[PDB]
C-alpha cells in the first residue's frame, strides 16, 4: 500500500539514544534528506504497523513509511530533535521550561491520548519515558516498548490484567506527577512490591512542590480506585485547555507589566 | 443574527454551574476548541442588553464573552470558565505560602486594569466586590457581573432605596443620593483591596450595617489589616476620600501597581 517504501531510499545511520529504544536507529530519508527514527527487526511488528497506519494526530508520534515485504522490516516515523520528555525534563533549563510551558506538555499529551478514547485505542504504557519534543515544545505521545512499569499501573491491572483507556487515564496521572517533579521518579523511596496494598487502602502521592491545585486535584482524579470513577481524556483534555488558555493571558499580563 | 451568534450544536450543555449558585448558568463545552464554557440561559430586554454591553468589552481581565444563541428559545449568553471560580471563595480557601503578598499584588494590579478599561470607555461596574471576580490558572484575574443582589441570601444584600445593595461596599454618595458612577466603583475597589489583603474576612469585621454610614460620614475607615504593605493601604485610603472627586482615577491607580509591581 501507499505506505511501503524501498529499503534503498533510507540511508541508515546509527542506533538511537545508545539503543535506550532497543533496535531503533537514526536514518535518512535520502530523496528529501530527512532525518527519520526507524524500527528494525515478528507478527507483533506488522500489528505494529497496521495499527500506525490507522493513527493521526499533532501530538502523536507520526508514521512515515513502513518496509514490509522482505526482512529486515522497517517502520519508518518523524525525528523529534529534543528526544524523550523524560531526559528533557530532567536536563532543562527550568526558567524556560516553566509552568506555562509545563502546562502546555500536559496540553498537548491529554489532547493526544483524548485522540486514543476517541478511536477507541488503548495505550498500555503511558509515561514520560515514552513522549517525545520537538521545537517550540511540541510533544508527541509515542510507544516504546510478567513486566510491569508497577509505579504506573493501574489497581485492576495489577490485579486482574484489566486494561483500559481508564487505565490509561491512571497513567496520566502518574505522568502529571513526573511532569510536576521535573521527572524524579513516583512513590519516592516506596517499596514497589507494596504498592497495590497501600493503593487499596488510599494512599496516594502528595501534591509535589509548586503543582498547581487544580492539576493535583486532576491528578487525584486520575487515581480514583474505580475506573469508572475517573475522568474521560476529554474531561482531561477540556480540564487543561481551559487551564492553557488562563495560563497564556496571565502571561502576557506579567510580561507587559 | 450577528458576528457573536453560534448554532446551539457547537456547545455541550453539562449541568448548572455551582449547581445554582450563579442561578440559570450552566456549565457547558465549546466542543471544537475543548474548552470549558459559562453559559447563562433565559429561563428578556434586560437579557440582551447585557450581551450587548459584553459585545463592547474585551480586555484580558474582564470576562470575554464568547457568544450567544438568540435564534429560538432558550436564549444563551457564552463567555470563558475560569478554573478556579470566584475571587472570595478563591482568597478563603488558597494556601496562603503559594498565594502570598506578591500574588496578592499581581491579583489587585490586574484588577485595576480592567477597571482602568472600563473607566475609559466609560463604563461603570457598579458592584465591584472580591465575589464579582474569576480566578484562574497562573493567578489571572478576571472581573465579572454575575447579577449577585438577586441570587445571593444572607446579609452581604439588604434593602435600601426600594433596592438590594452591598451595603459594605457602597460609597457613600450611592447610600444617600442614589448616585453612582466611576468614582464610587473606585470606592468599591478600595474595600476589594481589603478583602485581598485579609484573604477574604467580610468587610468592618464586627460592626452592623445600621452603624456604617454614620461612620464613614464620621470619618470612620478601616484599619490596615495585618500584613498590608503602607503604600497599598495609603491607596485603600485614597480610595475611601469622602468626596468622589477626591478619589484617584483608575488609570492613577494601575500605574501605581504598574511602578510597586516591578520593584518587587
Ligand atoms: C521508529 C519508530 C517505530 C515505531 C514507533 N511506534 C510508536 O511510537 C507507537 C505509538 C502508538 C501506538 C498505538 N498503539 C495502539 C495500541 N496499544 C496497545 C499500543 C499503542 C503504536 C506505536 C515509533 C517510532 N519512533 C521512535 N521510536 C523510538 C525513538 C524515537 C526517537 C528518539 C529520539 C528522537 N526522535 C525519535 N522514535
Ligand atoms: C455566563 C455569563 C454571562 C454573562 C456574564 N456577564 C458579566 O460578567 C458582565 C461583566 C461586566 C459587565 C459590564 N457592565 C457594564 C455596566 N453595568 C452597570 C454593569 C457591568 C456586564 C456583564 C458572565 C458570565 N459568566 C459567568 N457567570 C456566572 C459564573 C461564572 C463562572 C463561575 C465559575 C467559574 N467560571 C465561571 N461565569
Ligand atoms: C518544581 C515545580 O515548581 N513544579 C511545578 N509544577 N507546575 C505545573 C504546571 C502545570 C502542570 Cl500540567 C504541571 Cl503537571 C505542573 C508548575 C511548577
Ligand atoms: C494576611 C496578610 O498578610 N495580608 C497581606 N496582604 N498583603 C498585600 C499585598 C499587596 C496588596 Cl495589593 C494587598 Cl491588597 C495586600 C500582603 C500580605
Amino acid at each position: 500500500d501507499k505506505w511501503e517504501m524501498e529499503r534503498t531510499d533510507i540511508t541508515m545511520k546509527h542506533k538511537l539514544g545508545g539503543g535506550q529504544y532497543g533496535e531503533v536507529y537514526e536514518g535518512v530519508w535520502k530523496k528529501y534528506s530527512l532525518t527519520v527514527a526507524v524500527k528494525t527487526l515478528v507478527e507483533e511488528f506488522l500489528k505494529e504497523a497496521a495499527v500506525m497506519k490507522e493513527i493521526k494526530h499533532p501530538n502523536l508520534v507520526q508514521l512515515l513509511g513502513v518496509c514490509t515485504r522482505e526482512p529486515p522490516f522497517y517502520i519508518i516515523t518523524e525525528f523529534m530533535t529534543y528526544g524523550n520528555l523524560l531526559d528533557y525534563l530532567r536536563e532543562c533549563n527550568r526558567q524556560e521550561v516553566n509552568a506555562v510551558v509545563l502546562l502546555y506538555m500536559a496540553t498537548q499529551i491529554s489532547s493526544a491520548m483524548e485522540y486514543l478514547e476517541k478511536k477507541n485505542f488503548i495505550h498500555r504504557d503511558l509515561a514520560a519515558r515514552n513522549c517525545l519534543v520537538g521545537e517550540n515544545h511540541l510533544v508527541k505521545v509515542a510507544d516504546f516498548g510478567a513486566k510491569f512499569p508497577i509505579k504506573w499501573t493501574a489497581p485492576e491491572s495489577l490485579a486482574y490484567n484489566k486494561f483500559s483507556i481508564k487505565s490509561d487515564v491512571w497513567a496520566f496521572g502518574v505522568l502529571l506527577w513526573e511532569i510536576a517533579t521535573y521527572g524524579m521518579s513516583p512513590y519516592p523511596g516506596i517499596d514497589l512490591s507494596q504498592v497495590y496494598e497501600l493503593l487499596e487502602k488510599d494512599y496516594r502521592m502528595e501534591r509535589p512542590e509548586g503543582c498547581p491545585e487544580k492539576v493535583y486535584e486532576l491528578m487525584r482524579a486520575c487515581w480514583q480506585w474505580n475506573p469508572s470513577d475517573r475522568p474521560s481524556f476529554a474531561e482531561i483534555h477540556q480540564a487543561f485547555e481551559t487551564m492553557f488558555q488562563e495560563s497564556s493571558i496571565s502571561d502576557e499580563v506579567e510580561k507587559e507589566l
